[PDB]
């Protein structure tokens, strides 16, 4: 009866992701001072991750807690491409927000002429639909299955529940749904860092003008900065694990790969409480 102490920890988790997440998507739902271009982006965010904390891990825990899938195939086949559809939407969401700063430094004029609130919501429809292409329709058209045997065991199994994967997939699939959305993000948050130097040097030859629009765009980016950098921290550990896997199989521990997917997991609770660093969102947060 470890079970239940299990549950409770489970539980608690589940707390701090739903209420985060929907603290935030309400937050921004409420203050019209607060739908910000890049905070609507956090929103598509706050709805992965609250996606991932009502049901991704939920259903994730029984399996850990019960050693088995008590839900059945089609269920299972179902939730597993929901976790991969809120990982490839987090990712791409992030790299967008990469460039849309990018774009509000470097071209600041051109910038509030053509980026609206209405703009903004079409972008993050359109990353959605790219992440449910790219994640979503390779697992229903069984592109992922694998020709050895303890796989299909697998696959007959109602109560396994185990991503058992074909390479080509494996690799295909992680550059697809991350390691491409991460790189971009990276290199364009670091030409964004680069930027945001050579500016806050020449702070002094700058109208009062843009010198504060720029003051505007320019603050909340540290809080993106870090964000973006844990996200790194958990989804970079779980994806290179999964690539050795393809090398080696033998070469991972089974318990490791359950650990560094329970790490990106636990990311979708840190970014509201990266949120009560802005003393926009901490007070709006009492
Ligand atoms: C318990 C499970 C395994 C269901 N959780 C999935 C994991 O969190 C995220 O896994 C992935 C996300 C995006 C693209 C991926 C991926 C695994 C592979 C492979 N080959 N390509």
């Amino acid at each position: 009866q470890w079970e239940a102490g299990m549950s409770l920890l489970m539980a608690l988790v589940v707390l701090l992701i739903v209420a985060g997440n929907v603290l935030v998507i309400a937050a921004i739902g409420s203050t019209q001072r607060l739908q910000t271009l890049t905070n609507l982006f956090i929103t598509s965010l706050a709805c992965a991750d609250l996606v991932v904390g009502l049901l991704v891990v939920p259903f994730g825990a029984t399996l850990v807690v019960r050693g088995t899938w008590l839900w059945g195939s089609f269920l299972c086949e179902l939730w597993t491409s929901l976790d991969v559809l809120c990982v490839t939407a987090s990712i791409e969401t992030l790299c967008v927000i990469a460039i849309d700063r990018y774009l509000a430094i470097t071209s600041p004029f051109r910038y509030q002429s053509l980026m609206t609130r209405a703009r903004a919501k079409v972008i993050i429809c359109t990353v959605w639909a790219i992440s449910a292409l790219v994640s979503f329709l390779p697992i229903m058209m069984h592109w992922w299955r694998d020709e050895d045997p303890q796989a299909l065991k697998c696959y007959q199994d109602p109560g396994c529940c185990d991503f058992v994967t074909n390479r080509a997939y494996a690799i295909a699939s992680s550059i697809i749904s991350f390691y491409i959305p991460l790189l971009i993000m990276i290199f364009v948050a670091l030409r964004v860092y680069r930027e945001a130097k050579e500016q806050i040097r020449k702070i002094d030859r700058a109208s009062k003008r843009k010198r504060v629009m720029l003051m505007r765009e320019h603050k909340a980016l540290k809080t993106l900065g870090i964000i973006m950098g844990v996200f790194t921290l958990c989804w970079l550990p779980f994806f290179l694990v999964n690539i050795v896997n393809v090398f080696n199989r033998d070469l991972v521990p089974d318990w490791l790969f359950v650990a560094f997917n329970w790490l990106g997991y636990a990311n979708s609770a840190m970014n509201p409480i990266i949120y009560c660093r802005s003393p926009d969102f901490r007070k709006a947060f009492k």
